[PDB]
This record gives structure tokens, sequence and C-alpha cells, in this order.
């Protein structure tokens, strides 16, 4: 199962309009072409991707990609693998201010919800539409923050101590004492989501330097009538919103390493998964038993050409990543 990759271009931001920025990003079909505003006559660079989201204009535009449409595409696709029993992972990557959070979390207001809110709703909606009484479900959630290789339990602010990332001798990495709460309804998991988004530390001492990881352990129990054993079907849903690649540093280790892992996997001995908390935890999502997808946010502005071309190249490498996947039953 190769890593699926989507790119999404947002509208101009205040910094760009103030510089009379021109749009150097062009989308057609599954192709994305970027123009070099420095070398206009150089041949433009095109990239092929599984999903191309043109969100530079507005919803009044027939060719605009909305939150809903982005979700209903790669969002339902991954949620369905989850239902199939696969571990799943969707992570947003890109330049600081490119639109990673808008894509993953969006705005809790009218029409603006991102992939995480929409997936949670869909997940509960589907569970509640189950008509087979032999099927029962359990949804547990965890939300954390990674900043300077330090882990914070976003579902438990009261705790001011950063959690320890460990390696279970047989079950893989995991954050110690990370809250894992059970929720029986969309509203509950949404109130937990809002609570977590408020606890997040983006203060002002500027732009996001931390990564957020939203984990849902979705368990499907099937009851067999004749003998009383209950087969469990488990799938972990990891929704990641990283810090912008932006434009001794322990504030950026995870990001730099993430790029190395991505490239070394695309090249495929040995990978620095352990060089950073971010790559250590998501090890299995990167090169392991997981259905993984990347969503690459991109500025449409000429002033961000290097940053955006950089993104497109890492987005391109990810596509080359292949993971051995097996349903968990
Ligand atoms: N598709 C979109 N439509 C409308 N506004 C958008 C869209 N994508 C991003 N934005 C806005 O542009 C800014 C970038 O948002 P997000 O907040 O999405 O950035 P990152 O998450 O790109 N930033 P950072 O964490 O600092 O690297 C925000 O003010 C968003 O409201
Ligand atoms: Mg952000």
């Amino acid at each position: 199962a190769s890593v699926k990759v989507a790119v999404r271009v947002r509208p101009f931001n205040s910094r760009e309009m103030s510089r009379d920025s021109k749009c150097i990003i062009q989308m057609s079909g599954s192709t994305t072409t970027i123009v070099n505003p420095k070398q206009p006559k150089e041949t433009p660079k095109s990239f092929s991707f599984d999903y191309s989201y043109w969100s530079h204009t507005s919803p009044e535009d027939i060719n605009y990609a909305s939150q809903k449409q982005v979700y209903r595409d790669i969002g339902e696709e991954m949620l369905q693998h989850a239902f199939e029993g696969y571990n799943v992972c969707i992570f947003a990557y890109g330049q600081t201010g490119a639109g990673k959070s808008y894509t993953m979390m969006g705005k809790q207001e009218k029409d603006q919800q991102g992939i995480i809110p929409q997936l949670c709703e869909d997940l509960f909606s589907r569970i509640n539409d189950t008509t087979n009484d032999n099927m029962s479900y359990s949804v547990e959630v965890s939300y954390m923050e990674i900043y300077c290789e330090r882990v914070r339990d976003l579902l438990n602010p009261k705790n001011k101590g950063n959690l320890r990332v460990r390696e279970h001798p047989l079950l893989g990495p995991y954050v110690e004492d990370l809250s894992k709460l059970a929720v029986t309804s969309y509203n509950d998991i949404q109130d937990l989501m809002d609570s977590g988004n408020k606890p997040r530390t983006v203060a002002a001492t500027t732009s996001s330097r931390s990564h957020a990881v939203f984990n849902i352990i979705f368990t499907q129990k099937r009851h067999d009538a004749e003998t009383n054993i209950t087969t469990e079907k488990v799938s972990k849903i990891s929704l990641v919103d990283l810090a912008g690649s932006e434009r001794g540093a322990n504030i950026n280790k995870s990001l730099t390493t993430l790029g190395k892992v991505i490239s070394a996997l695309a090249e495929m001995d040995f990978i620095p998964y352990r060089d950073s908390v971010l790559t250590w935890l998501l090890r299995e999502n990167l090169g392991g038993n997981s259905r993984t997808a990347m969503v690459a946010a991109l500025s449409p502005a000429d002033i961000n050409y290097d940053e955006t071309l950089s993104t497109l190249r890492y987005a391109d490498r990810a596509k080359q990543i292949r993971n051995t996947v097996s349903v968990n039953h």
C-alpha cells in the first residue's frame, strides 16, 4: 500500500496581498505546476499527485475544493480503511502558514470544519447506523502536542509534566501516561477536541513550532452466536498536523528528521526513526502496517517559491513510499 498524497493550495494571505503576490501555482487534473517568478522563462515544474485541491479562490467558484469535498475524498477513503480494520494515518505537511491546520481542524464554525472534525462525525454516524446487534463498538481518543521533542497531553492540561516516549518491548512506541479516553458520541469527542485545541500552545513568544497528533482507537467487536467468543477488530487512526517547515535546534529535529525518513523510505539500510519523537511514534505509519496519506499545504504566492517547491518535492517522494499492510483481526 503506497502512501497517498494530496496537495492543497489556499487563498492569498495578508502578507502576500500586501506584496502584490502573483499566483505561481496552477492545477489541472491531478497535475500541479509551479512557476518560478525569479526565472519566468525557465520551464515550469509539474508534479503528479493522487489528489489536487484548488482552494485558492472561494466556494462560489465551480472548481473550488471545499473542506467538505476534501474530506469526502481522502477523508472517507481513510475512514473506510479504518472500518476495514487497517491502521490509518493522515498528516498535513507544509510551509508555515500554508494551511495545515485549516485542512486538519478548520474552524468550528459554519461550513469550515477540517478533516479531523468531519471524520469523527462520520465515524460516529456510521456506528450509530449499525443494524447488526452482533456488532458493538468502542472509541477511545488521545490528543497530544510535540514541541522541542517534548510531549504534552492535550486532554489533560492539569498535568504540567511532559510525557515520556517509550518503546514497548513487544508492542512498539507509545507515550507513557497519555490519557486515552472513551467516548460514546460525536459531541463528546468534539468537546474533547475543542478542549484540546484551546490547550495547545501557540502563544506569541509567532508561528506554530509544535506538532499535534489526534489518535482514535476504533474497536469493532463481532459477537458469534453459538459459542461465546468475541473477535475484536482494532484500527488506530492517527491524524497529524505538523509545524510548518516554515519560511542546537531541538525545536525542529522532528521536522528535519521527518524529511530524512521520508527520503530514505522513498530510496528503499536503517532509518533514524529514533532521531526524533515525531518519527519514533509514527514509525509504523511511515514504513509500517498502516494506510498512510499525506496532505501537502501550499502557498499560492511567488514570494514563497523555494518553500513551496521544497514541499512539492517532499510530497513527490512520499508517493514513492510503500508499506506492507494487513487488517488487524
Ligand atoms: N482553504 C483555505 N480557505 C480559506 N482560508 C484558508 C485556507 N487554508 C488556509 N487558510 C487560512 O490561512 C491561514 C493559514 O492557516 P493554518 O492556520 O491553516 O496554517 P498552517 O496551519 O499553514 N500554519 P503554521 O502552523 O503557522 O505553519 C489561516 O489564517 C487560515 O484561516
Ligand atoms: Mg498550524
